[PDB]
């Protein structure tokens, strides 16, 4: 039986759970599929990688690109300008959801168009990635460690910029046979150069499409119908929408930001609501259990 009153890790002031024999109920779930029924889907930015450090703003994998020696102040001027706009619209609380979808293709576009005009080389992204201040959760390496030990199918699912991504968790050792990642793919021309980016967008808003697409990857996992989600965003509650069959789904969110605007909301649609959080060990705790 599960009680959450018996794990030391869910009694941190930061777990936040609306309704807790409900969670309670999913874990239990979760513990008697075991290795056989589990799989685990994931962001990665501010999910996987932490939102701040000591006392320092972490960045996205995005934000790598942007403040590196490839990349000059002018064009960080403008990328900053960017999102000051388009920021705003994101998180305007009149709009629909859906009215915000061609104003985020339009942000990414053009941050990314501006990126491709900075001459960013393959070769480079390597000592780019090592010399960035870039900072993966509190427990990532256990996390990574029992989840590849158990062969459990990971499915990173980011807007962020793949390649990125995976030079950050290939340094780190945790990049195993595990894990798949979906994201923004760069593509590079002759030399090796980026030149544009692979596939459709992945954005905060459209992972619904994105979970869709990957009908091969979901279809060999039939039998995988527990399964942890973890998000940073309300977008991200979408990242489940391709699983074939759903057993026991836990939904951990991380609210990293606009804590009081929107706690009540991230509450009411994650399971486990994480507050200011730089740790993985709720997902620790019950992968223990489970594993
Ligand atoms: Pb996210």
């Amino acid at each position: 039986a599960v009680h959450l009153k018996m794990m030391p890790e869910f009694q941190k002031s930061s777990v936040r759970i609306k309704n807790p024999t409900r969670v309670e109920e999913i874990i239990c779930g979760l513990i008697k599929g075991g290795a056989a029924k589990l799989q685990i889907i994931t962001d990665f930015d501010m999910t996987l990688s932490r939102f701040s450090y000591n006392g320092k703003r972490c960045p996205t994998c995005h934000n790598i690109i942007d403040n590196c020696k490839l990349v000059t102040d002018e064009c960080r001027r403008k990328l900053l300008q960017l999102k000051e706009q388009y920021y705003a619209i994101e998180v305007d609380p009149v709009l629909t959801v859906e009215e915000k979808f061609p104003y985020m293709v339009e942000w990414y576009t053009k941050s990314h168009g501006l990126l491709i005009e900075q001459g960013i080389p393959k070769a480079k992204l390597k000592e780019i990635v090592a010399d960035s201040d870039v900072m993966l959760k509190e427990g990532y390496e256990n996390f990574f460690g029992k989840l590849q030990q158990h062969g459990i199918p990971v499915f990173i699912f980011s807007a962020g910029i793949g390649d990125v991504l995976e030079e950050v968790i290939r340094q780190a050792g945790v990049y195993h046979s595990n894990v798949k990642v979906v994201s923004n793919f760069m593509d590079f021309d002759e030399n090796g150069v980026l030149k544009g980016f692979k596939g459709e967008l992945i954005h905060v808003f459209n992972k619904h499409d994105g979970a869709l697409k990957n009908t091969d990857y979901f279809s060999q996992l039939k039998d995988n119908s527990n399964i942890i989600l973890l998000g940073d965003s309300q977008g991200d509650l979408r990242m489940a929408d391709g699983v074939a069959n759903v057993e026991h789904i836990l939904k951990i969110g991380y609210l990293n930001d606009r804590v009081d605007e929107l706690l009540e909301k991230y509450m009411d649609s994650y399971d486990i609501v994480l507050v200011k959080e730089e740790s993985l060990e709720v997902v620790n705790s019950i992968l223990q259990k489970t594993l």
